[PDB]
């Protein structure tokens, strides 16, 4: 039976001078064993939910800073980098953004003069959101996820309310506004998932190149990295990192977890004790290879952030229950649901270098 995460060598120290090791957190996890785990193993942090647009400005001019501030205060106290998730997103965004001064839905507007008015009103609202946030946190944040999931899985830009109302300008303006209030040393990222899929990678590459050629201040690309034990391939991961490095962009892994399952995640285990040890071994093998890659590419990667700390709190539990009639569990980390280390931990902390 394995030792507890507080009883073993630090992950962040293992990867000193290669990349920071981060976790996504909620304010209420900043106590007890999870706080202990954070200090011991991570040197970087991101708010799982406290800094998303809906959390911070749920109605116009009503600002909810308290939870965000707590994460910032803990990062200050314990010398952790802080990434900001997220300034602009089609999801988890208040609907008040997309309603005009008459109470009408901007997406439904038909007359051109009013569509242009709506685009300017929406960009002003977006710019004000970003200005207030960045002015408040600019000295505490070291990477900004400026826009999140702007590329569609079937080829284009995502046809969200932002896109339908502003076209591509909400992206140009979010970056220019972040740069303006954040200063030159703010690092501005575009974040997305399935960046390893050739066709999505290319669409992001095209967007970003095009934005860079227009002088839009993009410093890096964020790779959410919601992966599985058998997908995506190391080769495809490698190709993705290198394509963006070729534009002179930093890469960060922003939301790493490795599901035990495929897609859709049926049929999930309903108990942690039901998970076979061969599956955990496979997870360890894959993490080893993944972190060997990261290391191969560490000049191109500034930060690797897991989307949580230990298996007892993961959005992947929700997603298992969503696809399995409300029951089901996932175990995507190197620390288990009781905070004990898993086979994956030993395989990413180790100094093995014999290749495979
Ligand atoms: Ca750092
Ligand atoms: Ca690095
Ligand atoms: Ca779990
Ligand atoms: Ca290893
Ligand atoms: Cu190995």
């Amino acid at each position: 039976n394995q030792p507890f995460a507080w009883q073993v060598a630090s992950l962040s120290e293992r990867y000193q001078e290669q990349f920071d090791i981060g976790a996504a957190v909620e304010p209420y996890q900043l106590e007890g064993r999870q706080a202990q785990i954070l200090k011991h193993h991570y040197n970087s942090l991101v708010a799982e939910n406290a800094m998303k647009p809906v959390s911070l400005q749920p109605r116009e001019g009503e600002w909810n800073w308290e939870g965000a501030d707590k994460i910032v205060e803990f990062a200050r106290k314990h010398n952790m980098e802080l990434r900001f998730h997220t300034l602009v997103w089609h999801s988890q965004v208040p609907e008040w953004f997309f309603i005009d001064e008459n109470g009408n839905r901007m997406v439904d507007e038909t007359d051109p003069e009013k569509r242009k008015a709506n685009k300017q009103l929406l960009l002003e609202r977006m710019e004000n959101h970003i200005k207030t946030v960045v002015e408040r946190y600019k000295d505490d944040v070291t990477s900004w996820d400026v826009v999140n999931e702007v590329i569609d899985d079937d080829g284009g830009l995502r046809e969200s309310e932002w896109y339908q109302i502003t076209g591509t300008d909400y992206i140009k303006v979010a970056f220019e506004t972040a740069r303006k209030y954040g200063g030159e040393e703010a690092k501005l990222y575009i974040n997305d998932y399935n960046t390893e899929v050739p066709s999505k990678r290319d669409d992001l590459y095209n967007l970003v190149k095009d934005l860079l050629e227009q002088g839009v201040p993009i410093d890096g690309v964020g790779h959410q990295s919601h992966i599985q034990i058998g997908w995506p391939s190391i080769e495809d991961t490698r190709a993705s990192f290198e394509k963006f490095t070729s534009l002179g962009l930093d890469n960060q892994v922003t939301e790493l977890d490795m599901s035990l399952y495929g897609w859709p995640p049926t049929g999930a285990y309903t108990s942690y004790d039901d998970i076979p040890e061969e599956l955990f071994q496979a997870q360890a093998d894959r993490y080893d290879q993944l972190f060997e890659l990261y290391e191969e590419l560490s000049a191109t990667i500034s930060s690797v952030t897991f989307w949580g700390i230990a298996d007892n709190h993961t959005w992947l539990d929700d997603r298992a229950r969503e696809y399995n009639n409300g029951v089901g569990v996932d175990a995507p980390f190197v620390f288990d649901h009781n905070y004990r280390v898993k086979p994956a931990y030993w395989r990413i902390i180790d100094h093995h270098h014999h290749h495979h």
